[PDB]
């Protein structure tokens, strides 16, 4: 798995993610689910000082596809075709926790929920539509 | 407008605008458009060396969340409820032309989609639900 050599420092971590801080906490690959850390810098805020709606889709992009990836054999690879995104709270500058889950996983295509939180509330939801 | 006092050097550009290389090249209020420039950098790639489609999708948020902001008046305020993203071919480094057009602008909601090119190509788009 490429996903698990990445886990054990054998492979490189995405650029993107470390640009969002992204630091995976949890995986369940039975229970189709997957959590991770993000960071908003102050280099991802808005005028009024909120992180930008469009940084927390690109950590929402992260936990899904990230699932995802985890659940591929070798070879295969996680391509998102579609990503839907409801912005519920604003977040502030700090860190959020990024969890996934399956909701189906096809022979072609995977439907993965994402849900980001700060402080305990969530701040966005997401749906992806992935094809392997 | 905090919007055309931006252009103008009046007030500050949002910083996530400047994460993402943001320069509005045209504004057309009575048409409804909008078309700002976007730099990928080496830190939003993934694995394969193409641009996250989170990070494409925060470009689209940008444009098209500036294209609402553009329409306000002094006090009133855009707040994206939903964006929707398709990703329709992968983007390199580089500069890509994002591209916004008002489907419909509401006494409280506007519909707006986004269009995302590099190197004369489609790379991805978007439909906005923003309230004001």
């Amino acid at each position: 798995n490429y996903f698990s050599r990445m886990l054990r420092g054998e492979a490189p971590v995405p650029a993107v993610a470390g640009t969002l801080g992204g630091v995976i906490r949890a995986v369940d690959l039975e229970a189709g689910s997957l959590e991770s850390d993000y960071v908003a810098t102050d280099a991802f805020l808005n005028p009024v000082g909120q992180v930008q709606g469009g940084m927390l889709g690109a950590m929402l992009d992260d936990v899904t596809a990230m699932l995802v990836t985890a659940t591929l054999e070798d070879g295969a690879s996680c391509s998102t075709l579609n990503l839907n995104l409801s912005f519920l709270r604003p977040a502030q500058a700090g860190l959020l926790r990024g969890r996934a889950r399956l909701e189906r996983r096809g022979r072609n295509v995977c439907n993965v929920v994402g849900e980001l939180s700060q402080d305990g509330k969530l701040v966005a939801t997401a749906t992806a539509t992935c094809m392997v």
